């Protein structure tokens, strides 16, 4: 039993906010389904403003863990029946399910049109029958740009207890998706802990536990070892997991040039075992293995840049997208299996080379989600690549990039800890919903115009409340005026008084009248 | 005499770096320049790295104010005679200055390529003759994307000890150019000192003064208070002013259905002006004048964006663009009577809306060169709107915009102090450079590669001393694995040494030869 603390409050984080969920029927099965948003209630004869709530259930005892509120939902479609589980295999068969509603609702969109983006497979609901907890959530260009936040230990840092509180932590600031990423002692139990408390999608990296289970040693690494790995943690409830598929034997020699080598975890592990026995890759070689797993159930396929770039040098290489060739063929083999898949992206990428990325994936593999890591726009400022990725994130977010995989200010330097965690998730909802606003999808710009709205009217409160870090807005603007009155004067400490602009718009118009 | 302190040493802030300075001789005066530039001295037989550098001299008595480098060349043109004393007047003529062979050097560039683009308008070399302490830089599309931070108090806040501070550390984390926008006291006294122990461009919106010597009644000033104020900002050394003389009295109707209305500081103050007495701008009317005086000091213009939009409501609307071409009609005015000019832009602008913005200024103002705040790509994050603002300046800088005014964690909520003044520089410093990389700018990515050698060779030391901001990055580093025999282990505590991708490539290799 870890010594489990908890985060501080919805209440804390988001003062003004309520957490709420919207009640929809499930036709079929008569399951009703409470699919959550949060509201920020507002002053001045403004509507409240409701918003998109990833923080899940509220102040459940870590030791209990969440309610199992798929339960119904998964037994229902056991006892009919089924030589499949996955939400593409429905889809294809031309049923909505529960996940498929509640993704809709969640996203205010019609669940045929959610059925028909998985069924394509344009989206993935990333939903192992096992994570009970869930609450769905789609993936895909049609929606919503989505968020990762990593977390896990290291033999050389963190802790279980730690680890929860990051996974909560992380999706109170809006994580979407987590991936346990451990690679230290304890990794089936953090994942257990994880698991259980986790409302939003977790992902793995199936690899790094088979190299724990061979004591670290890549040679001792092979395809029976991967696969009881795989049933492992799908027995638990992982949602996805970063297969490094596309790191074929051939390719290797193509990083031999490259300034920063082969930087992805997995990818280096893959190719020091085909080196090793000049071998192809054993996750490519037993693909239809795999697929048979998730088959069963619903783990989807997130598959791997083993050779992405690592640095600005290193961009759009041979080996990038030697591998980015390979992985369009995976998929598409995937599909046939009718397993749900998305495609990981770089990495390190400079702006202009942005472009050939989204074009090259989208034709290559066909539409799949795409998931990247950033990309970094330049390597000069360690300390701050959640700033140096924000921008490329942005970027491919807007091209139609529907995963954004976030980078801390300890990328390169060392573990995150919670408070870089939280860094982040802002950094990546701001360019996440840059990039919905770019695309112009629908209701967008809402939140924009109601926060740009009560910044016009000197709402203070509201604008604060409004934010996607409403104590860090409210606290920086207290630093100079912390008095109550000031949160309903017509100016700050930026202009003073008397050279507000906005303030002097208010007597232009007033004037006006 | 204030009680002036110290910033911190720029061996305190950029560990294993040194100053040096790169002496050319200017041909026609033999005048004999040093032009700066930091050296970053490496391990491992690697050449040491070297960079510009903005920090001007240092340890120097801001009661004494820095030694005015430029007065033989200034004295000597004085004496040789002159109709202008303009960069772009000298440039015209043929004739290549101290200041030109200054910037071309800084810029690893021909002289007479920088002659030649100042001739045509598309660079300026901001350069009072009264600066004397300036140590010469170029704005423009052709030349390194440069960073602008913002200073100054209010009559809320600060006071001049703490804005000498913020120039000096502003300068030291990059800073091209500092305005000093001081709405409070002593605003001559401010920018006195500011001015005199300052080796960096700076301006000012002479505008705010104005209102200030008329007690904050908007309808007291006019064209000659506005004059007065000019002659004495150009007298003390002011090396541009940014304007409003596009804010026309039939541009303002257009802005009755903005959702954030006027929000720039100067063009509210115009708009009100216009308004009180349905007159035309007076800076318009008196564009002419404005000339006159520029042309006898070399203050260079930044035709200011009064309509820029505040809100991603109010991007690219008609009010904005109707600015936009007065501001390209006044450009070619200015370019008639020989003065340098650059043209002020958004604001608040979502990302898909980005290019129709460069794409009109350099139709509409002949390439001149383009000065951005921000843009800010979404409104929906106060607190952080320098990683909002960099994602918009990144991505304008490499459409061409040539000077990325900064944006700091206090935008919309108080005035910055120095350590937001810091944070806005970094970042601004990593979007003006992910631009020079997306523009393929010569040399740009020598950087980025030696940063990344470092860091796949372990060289730890080394890469901290080529970032931005190397303690920062040290100290990160050092939160998890602070042993010295760390700066030097094979890993860091993000993967531990069993996980670590690059020591992976590292033994791929070593067994390959
Ligand atoms: N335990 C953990 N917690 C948080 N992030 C992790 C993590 N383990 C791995 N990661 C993420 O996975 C990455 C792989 S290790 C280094 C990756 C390299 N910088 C690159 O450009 O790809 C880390 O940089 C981090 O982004
Ligand atoms: N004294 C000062 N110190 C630092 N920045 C200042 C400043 N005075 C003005 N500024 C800058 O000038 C801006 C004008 S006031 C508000 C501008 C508004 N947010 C907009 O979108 O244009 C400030 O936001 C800040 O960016
Ligand atoms: O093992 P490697 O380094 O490839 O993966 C590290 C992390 O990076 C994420 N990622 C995303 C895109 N490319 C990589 C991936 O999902 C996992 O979270
Ligand atoms: O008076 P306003 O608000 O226009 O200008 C505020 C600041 O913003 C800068 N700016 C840059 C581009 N548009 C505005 C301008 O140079 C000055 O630093
Ligand atoms: S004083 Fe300046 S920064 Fe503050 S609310 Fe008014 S316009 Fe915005
Ligand atoms: S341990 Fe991981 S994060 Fe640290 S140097 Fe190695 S590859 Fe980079
Ligand atoms: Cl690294
Ligand atoms: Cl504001
Ligand atoms: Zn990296
Ligand atoms: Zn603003």
């Amino acid at each position: 039993s870890p010594d489990f603390q908890p985060i501080p409050s919805f209440e804390e984080c988001f003062p003004k906010s309520t957490k709420e969920h919207k009640e929809v029927v499930h036709e079929e099965s008569g399951h009703v389904l409470k699919v959550p948003f949060r509201r920020v209630h507002l002053s001045g004869g403004e509507p409240a403003f409701d918003n998109y709530d990833t923080s899940g259930p509220q102040n459940v005892n870590a030791h209990i863990g969440l309610a199992k509120l798929r339960k119904e939902w998964i037994d229902r479609r056991e006892k009919l029946g089924t030589p499949r589980y996955t939400q593409m295999y429905y889809a294809k068969q031309g049923i909505i399910t529960e996940e498929m509603l509640y993704c809709a609702t969640r996203e205010k969109l019609d669940p045929e049109f959610v059925r028909s983006e998985v069924a394509r497979g344009r989206a993935i609901i990333p939903s192992n029958k096992k994570h009970l907890e869930l609450e769905p959530m789609i993936v895909g260009r049609k929606f919503l740009v989505k968020v990762n936040a990593n977390i896990g230990n290291s033999a050389v840092a963190s802790s279980i207890e730690e680890e929860v509180y990051k996974v909560q932590w992380a999706t109170m600031w809006g994580a979407d998706t987590i991936m346990d990423l451990s690679t230290g002692r304890h990794i089936h139990e953090t994942r257990e802990w994880i698991l259980r408390n986790s409302a939003v999608p977790v992902g793995t990296v199936p690899i790094y536990q088979a190299l724990e289970k061979v004591d670290g040693i890549a040679e001792n690494l092979n395809w029976e070892v991967f696969r009881e790995t795989l049933i492992e943690q799908a027995e638990q409830g992982v949602d996805y997991f970063t297969i490094h598929a596309g790191v074929l034997l051939r390719y290797i020699p193509l990083t031999a040039k490259r300034l920063t080598g082969i930087v992805s975890r997995g990818g280096s592990i893959h190719a020091k075992w085909c080196l090793a026995y000049h071998k192809e890759n054993f996750a490519y070689e037993h693909w239809d293995d795999i697929l048979d797993i998730c088959n069963q159930y619903d783990v989807a396929l997130s598959i791997g840049d083993g050779l992405r770039p690592g640095s600005i040098y290193d961009a759009n290489d041979t080996a990038q997208f030697a591998e980015l060739l390979t992985q369009g063929e995976l998929t598409r083999r995937a599909w046939e299996k009718d397993v749900q898949v998305m495609n990981e992206g770089p990495g390190h990428v400079p702006m202009h080379k942005i472009p050939e990325n989204m074009q090259k994936q989208l034709e290559w593999c066909n539409e799949a989600p795409f998931y990247t890591l950033g990309p970094l726009t330049t390597d000069i400022a360690p300390g701050y690549d959640h700033i140096t990725s924000a921008i490329g994130a942005a970027n491919i977010g807007a091209l139609g990039t529907a995963l954004l995989c976030y980078v801390t200010p300890k990328e390169h330097l060392g573990l995150p800890n919670r408070d870089d965690v939280k860094a982040g998730v802002i950094a990546y909802k701001i360019a996440a919903h840059a990039a919905d606003l770019a695309k112009q999808h629908p209701h967008a710009q809402a939140w924009d115009d109601a926060l740009s709205k009560a910044r016009f009217e000197f709402r203070w409160m509201d604008q604060f409340a409004l934010s996607l870090d409403p104590m860090t807005a409210m606290s920086f603007h207290d630093e100079t005026l912390p008095a109550d009155g000031a949160k309903v004067a017509h100016f700050c400490s930026m202009c003073g008084p008397k050279f507000c602009s906005m303030k002097i718009t208010e007597d232009i118009r007033k004037y006006a009248e």
